[PDB]
């Protein structure tokens, strides 16, 4: 038989291990020769594995790199202009590498150049609420200051945007051991913690779903018209640089001005965490000086695109994609995911060589330049948007397969909740103590739904990975799954060695997954999802699950508004239309499900499969959200305060945010009412796509 | 048999005549009770005729009406403030009506209120080139003046926008007998010419495809959020009023200042056609004063939507739509079209009662408020955009069936050229001298293609009727056909009695089509198109015809650019990408046609029907054209100088227009290059939708 069990049984932990080792021996930074060579290797291998076609799709996009002969660093400088302390020029390389070349030193990609010098202000995680605390409550003015902020809690580009709007002239980002050093485990190479010399790389775009900053809307092909840098999309306006906690200690230890407002502002270093501005009495005349000389440069990137043609519905596409570019060795991010994709392709190819084909076409993608802001996936989706929006069934992402070894983590559209529940009930748990139990059982026990007994948590999609263009711009049902830790307050901060030189094969093999059993479980979940999406006669989407969450999201946004009862009275702010639309969606979805259960007629089947496929698409507003033309989904968008998190009813949520501070309450509440009308209309219009067609 | 010949044979001239009489006895102005009563009648009749469902879809949209107790008029006023001449308060009603009530007096819908008084400037047709002639060559400044312009050549809203940008404080529009009085025919009621007291009504929106000015993007339903008037879309900022040629003579006869620059500025009245400003010596102290008191008001409108469910592909929609609202009696516009739609519905219903159903679903629409800027069709398409863009095969418009009795006129997407040619070869010509000949033969003889021997002229779609939202916003293949005159310089001016009280049943029955044979021919063309679109196994679209025109349009836009060879050198302006894309489209379309001719497999059939259906959709850019978010088609848009005309490669055409006058040539040519890249990309992306799908 060629069924799902045959596909899953062909997946082997030992192959994933061999692939991970193969992918992590040298750096594969986007736009470098090494990354192009790996692209060519994967292309050759996917062909050998049995795919019908495997092509490279290249684009010329804005990337950012340090200047090799003019290194970035930060100084404490004295009254005379003597630099009395300098931050490190590189991370101490891990054992046995120390002679690898082309390790990019830590830098914040897309930082502009500059040498600002000023007094420090410490801003905690530099979240919206941290700046509210500083400016509104503590009356500390960040204008003309260099801010220092710890990594964690929110996407670093949000920190940078927040600091810019506060008037900062530069940002220093650092990893505090509170966030990146788990108590009782050793620093790399003797455990999985971050050492004091480790540094987290990463782009600091003000992400708006655009892709390449120079070509919003259109693929960065050979004849593309490019914006000038000043008009580029998403680029920060102040210099930024990341540092490790040994260096941060030296910058923070002299800080004066005000005490931290409370304990949530204190990390684990032996410093006061004073907010500043500037240093205590004796050192009041010293300043901090940044030296940033990175350059933005248009550079060629390469996606590998493999096709396994469908036997029955070749014009329906199920996509499994994940990126290949890494900051350095990519031991977890992304190669633990890419190794899983490679073994999935190998398994589907084995079935194909035996004469099987999936019902629908499967596309496999190895994306480039994800680390520089999702550039490869976004340019390819821009190029192929017409094909994808009329033919795209689903997108399953495959970045890092593991960020811990505790339990499963899943973010997906409500249309895939039932599929995920059903698939995990048929997979074996890899967890100690759950031998012979299902993955659904272990997952549900370890990560309970906050709403439902006996169900697991599944979160909302935002940005931060390559599914963004497919889901938030194009409205293709999307999902992601990986193995994760037990560390809730840290779910957006990254594992300790995230984007550091210490993310190696040895890190994974020694400390995360020596048997590759968690990798294998993740391959079964991602591959099983793709198998079911590509082979089920009726698409495995349950519209009733969307109706359940829409009511949840409507109750939640109403509750936010109801913090302002006098204004809702004054401006006649009613959510009645939105609750009506959700009620109608619930009723229509129930009737559609009955018909779906109740119909030999392939036209009715496909007509109903098209209704299922286009249901996610119906939540797209072609006008986009306010000032966010590429975030078009009306139910979900990346949070405006944290691009990693998804926000529900984002147009209403942003209209309501901090509304009590707006100077023209009439105008502000008018815009809330406008967003309620757009949301109610969109939910009703999506419901109507499930009605009888004529 | 139930085939096309059965459908066509059931159509009867005598029924169209009876329906036209029934629809034109009383005014059916949008938003009035009489128009709602007619909507209910049509709904009842379409049900009786055999449609599966017939519903009213209502919206509350901004309309405009004169004030019944404060009439609009224009005066010549003397030094003292005595109004020594007043224009007419109403058109003399036609014989036998003179006691009809609720005839709306002539007015320009959406004019703001005001009583500006000033000196006149005469601006010919108030086209872009007429204002270029005035300001640039004649050095006449229109600022603070009242302009007087003759109707004709371009949409009146373009005249008004042009006058506003010239600084005019008001506009008077009039019908010159040069344009509205054919030599040798009598004025109504003794012939089809405009009398001196006749006046052309019409909206003066600055049309941008938005629909209701208060709700751009979203349907004007019960909970809709409305823009304030100041932010409304498309509204003119200066008062405007139309008048007949008896009144115009009185305003023009005293005009002084400069002589007309040449004979193309002179109409047929016995006046000098001096351009002004102001009156000759003796009357220099007299002024012109407007009195406009019309009011914009949100008013309910009603579309009738009838459904004939498809037997095989009920989720594919072929739409026949035309409007029902009229300015007064609507003898030609729209009821000559609506009578044709009524008989088409009756004929399809006859087949249905005998057990037949079309392969695909046919939707029939009687739209409201077309005369106020396409409001009913546009709000309904906004409401149902998700259904239409995933299911819409084609839209056939059905406004006025006749504007003359000479030959056929057709505007449609290249995808329907072959269908139109083939259908007209099987229809009988109704023309004297062509008894026993095909309609294709008479049409081709009377209206030859400028490009091809033995082929007829088919023009491009712009705006000005209810197909606009379907084609220019949503990218649904669209067409229109009617009988027309032999009067080429007048093809955008309207027949003489256009939008006047004299457009009656008697006008049509006595002077245009006593036998209703031209109406019957038009019913055969429109109905035959709908029949073939709804019943052909393979959709009757030929992608190769798009490839032919794309090359034509590329040669034409290149030729415009090549008027500026030094700039193309300086700014490296290359059309190479666009010609490459067109060449690729040609090659791919040829290969797709071969496959289409070469495949019992309904999945391949429907897969290929979906490729045909989505090909028009592929020319849509979700970002819209510059500052025109609702004109999304990259190959066609309504001309920015004449909304009635279509423009090809409109983004490049507008970037190039008057470019030699732009102050920053670098920026201007950069935007030309940007538009070439968008067009080349869109053509290539559309071509790729015709490639093998996997
Ligand atoms: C959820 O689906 C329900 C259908 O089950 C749908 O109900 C619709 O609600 C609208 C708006 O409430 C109804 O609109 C009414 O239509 C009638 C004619 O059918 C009109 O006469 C009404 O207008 C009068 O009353 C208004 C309200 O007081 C006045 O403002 C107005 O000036 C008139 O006096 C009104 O337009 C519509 O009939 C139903 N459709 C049904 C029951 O089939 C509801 O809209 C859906 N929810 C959403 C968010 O779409
Ligand atoms: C019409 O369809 C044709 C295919 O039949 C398609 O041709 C494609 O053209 C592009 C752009 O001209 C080619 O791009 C090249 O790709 C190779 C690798 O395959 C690259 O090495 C090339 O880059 C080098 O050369 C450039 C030009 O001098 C330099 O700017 C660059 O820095 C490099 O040195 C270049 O990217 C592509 O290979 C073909 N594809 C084929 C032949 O299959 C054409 O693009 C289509 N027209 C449109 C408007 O889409
Ligand atoms: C996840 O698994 C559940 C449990 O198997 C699936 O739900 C089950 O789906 C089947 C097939 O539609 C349902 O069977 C139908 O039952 C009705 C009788 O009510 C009958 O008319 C049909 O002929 C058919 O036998 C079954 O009721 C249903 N069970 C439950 C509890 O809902 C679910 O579809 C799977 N989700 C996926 C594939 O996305
Ligand atoms: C308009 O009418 C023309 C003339 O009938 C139609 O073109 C004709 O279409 C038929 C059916 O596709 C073609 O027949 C095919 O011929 C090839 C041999 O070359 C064969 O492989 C197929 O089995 C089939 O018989 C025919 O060649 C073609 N004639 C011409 C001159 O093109 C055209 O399709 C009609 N347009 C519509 C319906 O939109
Ligand atoms: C901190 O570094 C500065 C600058 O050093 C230069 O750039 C670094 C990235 C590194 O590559 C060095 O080798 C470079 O010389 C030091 O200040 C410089 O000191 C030298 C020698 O005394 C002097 O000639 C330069 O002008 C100085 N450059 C300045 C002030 O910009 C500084 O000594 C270092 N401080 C410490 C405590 O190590
Ligand atoms: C031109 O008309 C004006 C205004 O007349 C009024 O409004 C018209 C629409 C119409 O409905 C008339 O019946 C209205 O009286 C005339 O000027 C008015 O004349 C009357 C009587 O002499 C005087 O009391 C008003 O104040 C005038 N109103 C003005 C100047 O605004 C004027 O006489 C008419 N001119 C001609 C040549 O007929
Ligand atoms: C944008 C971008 C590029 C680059 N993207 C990432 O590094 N993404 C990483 C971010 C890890 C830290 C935050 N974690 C999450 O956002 C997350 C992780 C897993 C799941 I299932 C759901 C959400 C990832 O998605 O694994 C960056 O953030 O610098
Ligand atoms: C917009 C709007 C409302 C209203 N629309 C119309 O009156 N449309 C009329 C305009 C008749 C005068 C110009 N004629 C054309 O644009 C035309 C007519 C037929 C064909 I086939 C192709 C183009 C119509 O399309 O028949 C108006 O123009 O005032
Ligand atoms: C990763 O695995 C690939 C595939 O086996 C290795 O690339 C092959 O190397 C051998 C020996 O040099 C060559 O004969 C083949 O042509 C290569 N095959 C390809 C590129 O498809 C590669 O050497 C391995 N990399 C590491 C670091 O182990
Ligand atoms: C237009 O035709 C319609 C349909 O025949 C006429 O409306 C009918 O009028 C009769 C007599 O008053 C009534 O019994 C019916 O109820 C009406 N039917 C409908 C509305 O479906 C209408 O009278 C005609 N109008 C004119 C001006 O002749
Ligand atoms: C990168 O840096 C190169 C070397 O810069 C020189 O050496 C450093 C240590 C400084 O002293 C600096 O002032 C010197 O100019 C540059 O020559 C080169 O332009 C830069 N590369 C870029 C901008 O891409
Ligand atoms: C419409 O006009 C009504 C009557 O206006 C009055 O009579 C005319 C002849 C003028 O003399 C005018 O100045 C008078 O006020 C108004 O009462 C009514 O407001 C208007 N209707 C509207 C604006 O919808
Ligand atoms: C903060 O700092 C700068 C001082 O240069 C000033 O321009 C700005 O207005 C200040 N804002 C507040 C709120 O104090
Ligand atoms: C793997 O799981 C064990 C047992 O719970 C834990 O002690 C170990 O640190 C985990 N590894 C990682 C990287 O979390
Ligand atoms: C036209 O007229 C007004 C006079 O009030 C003036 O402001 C405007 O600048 C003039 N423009 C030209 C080009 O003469
Ligand atoms: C109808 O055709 C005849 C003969 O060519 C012509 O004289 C007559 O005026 C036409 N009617 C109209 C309205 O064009
Ligand atoms: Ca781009
Ligand atoms: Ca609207
Ligand atoms: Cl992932
Ligand atoms: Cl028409
Ligand atoms: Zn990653
Ligand atoms: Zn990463
Ligand atoms: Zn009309
Ligand atoms: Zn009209």
């Amino acid at each position: 038989k060629h069924n799902m069990k045959a596909f899953l049984d062909e997946l082997k932990a030992e192959n994933i291990k061999k692939f991970l080792y193969n992918f992590t021996q040298i750096p594969h930074l986007a736009g470098t020769e090494q990354n192009f060579q790996l692209a060519k290797q994967i292309q050759s291998q996917w062909k050998e594995f049995g795919l019908d076609s495997v092509e490279l799709a290249h684009y010329d996009v804005l990337l950012s790199y340090p200047n090799k002969t003019h290194p970035n660093y930060i100084s404490i400088i004295n009254e005379d202009g003597n630099e009395i302390f300098n931050t490190s020029l590189f991370e101490p390389p891990p054992p046995g590498y120390e002679n690898v070349s082309d390790i990019v030193p830590p830098f914040s990609a897309f930082s502009p150049q500059g040498m600002p010098e000023g007094d420090l202000v410490y801003v905690n995680y530099a979240r919206t609420e941290d700046f509210f605390k500083l400016e509104r409550d503590m009356k500390i003015n960040c204008s003309g200051k260099i801010v220092i902020a710890r990594y964690g809690k929110v996407f670093r580009g949000n920190k940078v945007k927040n600091a810019q709007l506060a008037g900062a002239k530069g940002v220093i980002l650092y990893s505090d051991p509170a966030d990146y050093f788990a108590p009782g485990v050793k620093s790399y190479p003797d455990g999985w913690n971050l050492p004091g010399g480790g540094v987290q790389r990463g782009n600091i775009l003000n992400l708006n779903g655009a892709g390449d900053p120079l070509t919003p809307g259109y693929p960065a092909n050979e004849y593309a018209y490019r914006r000038g840098i000043a008009e580029a999309v998403g680029l920060p306006s102040i210099p930024v640089h990341p540092i490790g906690y040994y260096d941060a200690q030296k910058l923070l230890e002299k800080m004066g001005g005000s005490a931290p407002p409370d304990s949530s502002w204190r990390g684990s270093l032996k410093v006061p965490y004073n907010v500043g501005p500037g240093f205590t009495g004796n050192f009041s005349t010293q300043k901090v000086k940044m030296h940033i000389h990175s350059t933005n440069e248009v550079t060629r990137i390469y996606n590998v695109i493999g096709t396994l043609r469908g036997a029955v519905e070749p014009d329906r596409y199920v996509i499994l994609g994940g990126h290949r570019d890494s900051w350095v060795f990519g031991g977890i991010d992304p190669q633990s995911g890419a190794a899983v994709v490679h073994e999935i392709v190998r398994s589907f190819g084995t079935l194909k060589k035996e004469g099987w084909r999936p019902r629908r076409t499967i596309l496999f993608a190895s994306w480039d330049a994800e680390e520089f802001g999702l550039l490869g996936s976004t340019e390819w989706a821009e190029e192929n948007s017409r094909l994808l929006q009329e033919r795209g069934v689903a997108y399953i992402n495959a970045d890092s397969s593991i960020e811990g070894n505790y339990t499963l983590r899943v973010d997906c559209t409500p249309l895939m909740y039932s599929l995920v529940h059903n698939l995990t009930k048929e997979l074996k748990s890899p967890d100690e103590g759950f031998e012979g139990k299902s993955l659904y059982e272990s997952w549900t026990k370890k990560s309970p739904s906050p709403e439902f007994s006996g169900m697991p948590r599944i979160s909302k999609l935002g940005s931060g990975n390559d599914f963004e263009v497919f889901f938030q711009r194009l409205g293709i049902a999307s999902g992601r799954a990986r193995y994760t830790k037990n560390w809730e307050t840290n779910k957006f901060s990254g594992y300790p060695l995230y984007h550091s030189v210490y993310e190696t094969y040895e890190l994974v093999e020694k400390f995360y997954d020596p048997m590759f059993k968690y990798h294998l479980t993740v391959a079964q979940v991602r591959g099983g999802m793709v198998f079911e999406l590509a082979n089920s006669i009726v698409l495995p989407f349950d519209c009733r699950d969307y109706a359940v969450v829409l009511r949840k999201y409507a109750d939640k946004i109403y509750s936010i508004s109801m913090k302002h009862p006098q204004e809702m009275k004054t401006y006649s702010v009613s959510f009645d239309s939105l609750f009506s639309a959700v009620k109608n969606f619930t009723e229509i979805a129930s009737k559609f499900s009955e018909r779906l259960q109740d119909f030999s007629n392939p036209i009715v089947l496909r007509m109903m499969n098209d209704q299922l496929m286009f249901l996610e698409r119906a939540f797209i507003d072609p006008l986009g959200l306010p000032d966010r033309p590429f975030y078009r989904h009306v139910i979900y968008a990346p949070s405006s305060h944290n691009k990693y998190a998804g926000e529900s009813f984002p147009g209403i949520y942003d209209a309501l945010f901090d509304i009590e501070s707006k100077v023209d309450p009439s105008k502000a509440w008018g815009e809330v009412k406008r967003q309620i009308y757009v949301a109610a209309f969109t939910v009703q219009a999506a419901a109507e796509t499930l009605s009888e067609v004529a």
